[PDB]
């Protein structure tokens, strides 16, 4: 059947790898591997070969090699598993004063690796920050006159590069561009085929158990005003971790993400402030007392979450690790008193300050409760100390934060100002000093950059958890980046398998 041919060619990818153990075919191969969503079934053997050139780095043992390409991926490769390789490699094209030579202005393979390496460089990282406005032009300027089959990649990495996409999607565009190419292996193609089949029915079958729940629960009957968002809940919790393993992980917080939505509503498009500060102690208290004098909406709500978070506490009972929900309760704790601040400034009628409100909005964006909640269904990760370094709200979750925030406030700061609702970050900035509304959009554009730089830099080896667990805030930013550019999403990575 299709399991022992997906075997089959993963013992083949695996005798081809050990076979160029010592080539740049073996760094090809990876990232061929990487890109076309199979890097999971590869794990160990990818490590190790990526602990060899580590351990031949460094002008060691490395020959010097003129390829911008080879170079240009090892790096990327290397600083994608958390090796802090020095950004000092490309010192050696660098040879026309600080300008890239234009020997390279022809070389489209060479420039676009350089170019999605460049974007993985941290804020002390050097000769990485021009090399973007120098691919950027040259690849504009190649563009128009260039062949198909690549100019398919120049197109699809000039909107995003790597870092900022989204994997799957990004997985799907990559094999259905990877067939033109004339250099391709036929074994792993197949393989990324089947098991990009197998991945899609796992996730199209989970949505109908998720539908289910929301059909057979009170939500959607009563309260008629909240805006049904069960889809758009799964596909930012499918781009976070869509491997098989994770499959438990991905019922239990999707569950949890239409109920943490459903609240930001109660507390903005409409409910008075009286009626907002005896939710905030109900959810303090956690117990279905304290919901006999609140309203019935907001009693509704409340009891469903409590019936979820015991039902979810049930199961992982099973394994004698209930006690992780003593850690979720907490977490929606911080939430709501995120949300009960900003209210009150709707009705008080002030403008807070930019640190003071982006500092509240870290919490009010349910990232910091998203790294919290995604730990349930990991197996071996999920221990008391991962667990506390995640409510400890590390660099890493506020900093995937940072890039959420900004960049909704900036693309729904219109439609909902109109009606009553807590002032935006744009507006918080235009209060001090004085700005129009572009020069705020740009200054609050200059920050997502150094969000990202940052987040770029807590992913390494000085790393107090593993790389599973840091692996999530990475793409956490990444799917605010996929919305703020979606019925094609659900209709060609859900529904439109691949032949
Ligand atoms: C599918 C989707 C968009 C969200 C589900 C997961 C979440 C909660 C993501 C982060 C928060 C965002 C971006 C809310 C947008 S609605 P808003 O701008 O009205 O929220 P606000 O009141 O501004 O915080
Ligand atoms: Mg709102
Ligand atoms: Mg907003």
């Amino acid at each position: 059947s299709t399991k022992q041919r997906a075997e089959m060619l993963k013992q083949e990818v695996k005798k081809m790898l050990h076979d160029v153990s010592g080539s740049l075919q073996e760094l090809n191969l990876i990232n061929e591997i990487q890109r076309l969503g199979v890097a999971y079934h590869f794990e160990a053997e990818i490590s190790n070969a990526l602990e060899r050139i580590y351990n031949r780095e460094k002008n060691e043992n490395g020959i010097n090699d003129c390829d911008l390409h080879a170079v240009a991926l090892r790096f990327r490769l290397l600083r994608q598993h958390g090796y802090n390789v020095s950004s000092d490699v490309f010192k050696k094209f660098k040879d026309e004063n600080g300008e890239f030579e234009a020997r390279f202005r022809n070389d489209v393979r060479g420039l676009l690796s350089l170019y999605e390496a460049a974007y993985f460089g941290t804020q002390e990282d050097g000769h990485l920050d021009e090399a973007i406005a120098f691919t950027t032009k040259h690849l504009k300027s190649l563009l128009p006159h260039l062949s198909s089959p690549l100019s398919d990649l120049v197109k699809l990495a000039l909107d995003l590069p790597l870092l900022k996409r989204i994997e799957r999607l990004q997985s799907k565009h990559f094999i259905s561009i990877y067939q033109q190419d004339e250099d391709r292996n036929n074994v792993l193609l197949e393989f990324a085929k089947i098991d990009f089949n197998i991945l899609q029915a796992l996730h199209r079958k989970e949505l109908n158990e998720i539908t289910r729940w929301w059909n057979e629960s009170d939500l959607p009957r009563k309260l008629p005003f909240i805006r049904d968002r069960l889809v758009e809940c799964y596909i930012w919790m499918l781009e976070l971790y869509y491997e098989p393993q994770y499959s438990q992980s991905r019922r239990m917080t999707t569950i949890l993400l239409i109920l943490t939505s459903s609240m930001d509503d109660i507390y903005d498009v409409y409910g008075k402030l009286e009626e907002l500060e005896r939710y905030t102690v109900a959810v303090e208290r956690w117990e279905r007392e304290a919901l006999d004098q609140l309203p019935d909406y907001m009693r509704v709500h409340l009891g469903v979450l409590l019936t979820v978070v015991e039902n979810f506490e049930d199961e992982l009972g099973k394994e004698g690790k209930s006690f992780h929900l003593a850690y979720v309760k907490k977490a929606f704790a911080e939430l709501t008193k995120a949300y009960i601040k900003e209210a009150r400034w709707a009705n008080a009628e002030h403008v807070p300050a930019l640190e003071e409100y982006v500092d509240n909005a870290v919490v009010s964006s349910a990232y910091p409760l998203i790294t919290t909640m995604s730990l349930l269904g990991m197996g071996k990760v999920a221990t008391k100390e991962a667990f506390e370094w995640t409510i400890s709200l590390p660099n890493a979750v506020r900093q995937c934060s940072m890039i959420c925030r900004l960049v909704n406030d900036i693309m729904s700061n219109q439609s909902e100002q109109e009606r009553v609702h807590v002032a935006s970050a744009v507006q918080c900035c235009m209060k001090e000093f004085s700005t129009t509304y572009e020069e705020a959009c740009k200054i609050l554009q200059e920050k997502i950059a150094r969000a990202w730089k940052d987040l770029n830099k807590e992913c390494l080896h000085p790393i107090p958890v593993s790389l599973e667990l840091i692996r999530r805030p990475l793409n956490l930013a990444r799917a605010i980046e996929f919305y703020y550019q979606i019925k094609d999403y659900i209709t060609m990575l859900l529904v439109e398998p691949a032949v």
